[PDB]
């Protein structure tokens, strides 16, 4: 490895730029997972006053912590659920920004509305502008929603060795989101029917929902059915159980979001994949207690 720190932005690239060829990775997915991992390290100093985490890893930066680069579908957000108002999250991300981070700081873009139905307090997007000792260096796109049921009573903490693969050696350690919480929303996503302008595009969850059923342990599928129950019920748009229908243009959106999962035992086709997922739903179903 290297023996210190990257000087700047050109010798952060550069090294990037020689992991990137070792592992067979894209420049550009290593360095967006870079600067996510950056982002969630900021994430993990929000606390309450007894040092849990005020923010959740979920989505996609989620698994693909849990997972690893090659093991995990490719995505562009930081998905987060958080304990507290939106006000005081940009808050205090912005202070740790300033503060900065292993020579990184960040600068937060205002919170945005998203127009999401069956949360009484709706979800925001905003941006993260990172840089590395005072120049610019990538920008990431941050999704917070809040707290449902239960789905913050607990959290598994997930490690990234990226940034000691280029000099810098600060332990990465993420909260995250458990995975009962995770199917519960991911079912409800997949299986959700959207309003006349907008057309459900979520193939991708499918990929996700097998690859979490790959990593549950059989004793949370109990705490699953709970959480499925909760999410739904919370939500109050269409029942559970659901039925996981697939959308006309879903056979190649699905077959994108395989995209360097050439090694997993996946489903093949978006056809496959639903058949997958509804026997998932059918076996969470019957854990009752």
């Amino acid at each position: 490895p290297y023996s210190s720190p990257p000087t700047n932005l050109r010798s952060l690239r550069d090294r990037l730029t020689q992991v990137a060829e070792r592992q067979g990775v894209v420049f550009g997915r290593l360095q967006r997972h870079v600067a996510m991992i950056v982002v969630a390290q900021f994430a993990a100093t929000l606390t309450d006053d007894t040092g849990a985490p005020l923010l959740l890893v979920k989505g996609g930066s989620s698994l693909e912590l849990r997972r690893g680069i090659p093991d995990s579908r490719t995505s562009k957000d930081f998905d987060t659920v958080a304990r507290r108002d939106i006000e005081l999250i940009h808050e205090q991300l912005a202070d740790a920004g300033e503060t900065g981070w292993e020579g990184f700081t960040a600068i937060f873009t205002a919170p945005e509305e998203i127009d999401v139905p069956g949360m009484p307090v709706k979800p925001r997007r905003f941006t993260a502008k990172l840089s590395y000792r005072g120049r610019a260096f990538a920008t990431v796109p941050i999704e917070v929603s809040s707290v449902e049921a239960g789905n913050a009573d607990q959290f598994d903490t997930l490690t990234s060795d990226a940034l000691g693969l280029v000099g810098v050696p600060a332990a990465v350690a993420v909260p995250c989101m458990t995975i009962p919480w995770q199917i519960a929303q991911k079912l409800h996503a997949v299986t959700a029917v959207l309003e006349e302008p907008k057309v459900n595009d979520r193939a991708h969850d499918l990929v996700d929902l097998q690859l979490l059923e790959g990593l549950l342990l059989d004793a949370d599928l109990m705490p699953t059915r709970s959480a499925c129950i909760a999410i739904f019920e919370a939500r109050a748009q269409h029942p559970w159980p659901p039925r996981v229908a697939t959308l006309p243009h879903w056979p190649l959106i699905y077959a994108g979001a395989l995209e360097g999962l050439d090694h997993l035992e996946l489903a093949r086709t978006v056809d496959a994949a639903a058949q997958a997922v509804q026997r998932f739903v059918a076996r969470i179903d019957r854990a009752t207690k």
